[PDB]
């Protein structure tokens, strides 16, 4: 549970920063 | 620069790390 | 202007298919 | 297998461009 990890790219964040908060939100109105 | 990402998830992060590591290779073979 | 793609293989598709179906429904959110 | 999705995003596929170029480049020094 819980998984730190850290990447030397802004680009790449807001890449998995999209799909981390699209594949939260698809839990929550999905369930 | 370095911005850390807490992924909660074997897939999420398992996909974020893919796409780090496959990512950075891309860099070697273009530059 | 679509752009098709063949995505050769059953994850990578199946990556795409959750990134596009996550990324429309986000959409609907914003506007 | 080789999948036919047609995407209407110029940014999305972009995305996917390069995730399966990525993701096929990785997968050839392995497989």
């Amino acid at each position: 549970e819980y998984f730190f990890l850290k990447i030397r790219g802004r680009e790449r964040f807001e890449m998995f920063r999209e799909l981390n908060e699209a594949l939260e939100l698809k839990d929550a109105q999905a369930g």
